[PDB]
């Protein structure tokens, strides 16, 4: 039907889609690395709220605790890495994070296409998409301190969709639920985990906190 008013579709930035695209597509078996970024995406947001609290102590009204859980789930094959950074707003979703990501991007596909590998995304500041190395779809949701919740979610394809969440209020932060693919368990594994934050995802200035299974 899609005759839902709540919720909104739109486009992937072309250079963004492109990239996607060639991210779900290429042979590529280092997909570890895919942790690696979104914990580092945690602690900048972890880094950014910690700033702003030092000239505005009533930021932290929505929360003081400053954290990353990781949180696997066999059942759903769901993998989630929450923190409670500053979050995104609306404009960050829809317009601000793809207008900033534009330039990193398309430098990123001249490196690939040249020699450089698929772990220096990073590096290019677009690592949030290597992502989908794991995930057939990505689910979202964030909370900054100047907006209302929203849950944003893309399959690729070139489309994604934002909506007001209505589930359970985060106070503020973000919640990266990352829907696996089937031959990618291995990430929901305990000792999988450990061993990739061992590795890289080290020395984070934030408690990393393993949720184990029940
Ligand atoms: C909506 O999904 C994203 C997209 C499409 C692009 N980059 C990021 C990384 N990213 C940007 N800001 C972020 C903050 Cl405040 N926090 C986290 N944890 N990741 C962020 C995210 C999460
Ligand atoms: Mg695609
Ligand atoms: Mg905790």
């Amino acid at each position: 039907p899609m005759e839902e008013e709540e919720v909104e579709t739109f486009a992937f930035q072309a250079e963004i889609a492109q990239l996607m695209s060639l991210i779900i597509n290429t042979f590529y078996s280092n997909k570890e690395i895919f942790l690696r970024e979104l914990i580092s995406n945690s602690s900048d947001a972890l880094d950014k709220i910690r700033y702003e609290s030092l000239t505005d102590p009533s930021k932290l009204d929505s929360g003081k605790e400053l954290h990353i859980n990781l949180i696997p789930n066999k059942q759903d094959r769901t993998l989630t890495i929450v923190d409670t950074g500053i979050g995104m707003t609306k404009a960050d979703l829809i317009n601000n994070l793809g207008t900033i990501a534009k330039s990193g991007t398309k430098a990123f596909m001249e490196a690939l296409q040249a020699g450089a590998d698929i772990s220096m995304i990073g590096q290019f500041g677009v690592g949030f998409y290597s992502a989908y190395l794991v995930a057939e779809k990505v689910t979202v949701i964030t909370k900054h301190n100047d907006d209302e919740q929203y849950a944003w979610e893309s399959s690729a394809g070139g489309s994604f969709t934002v909506r007001t969440d209505t589930g359970e209020p985060m106070g503020r932060g973000t919640k990266v639920i990352l829907h696996l693919k089937e031959d990618q368990t291995e990430y929901l594994e305990e000792r999988r985990i450990k061993e990739i934050v061992k590795k890289h995802s080290q020395f984070i200035g934030y408690p990393i906190t393993l949720f184990v299974e029940k």
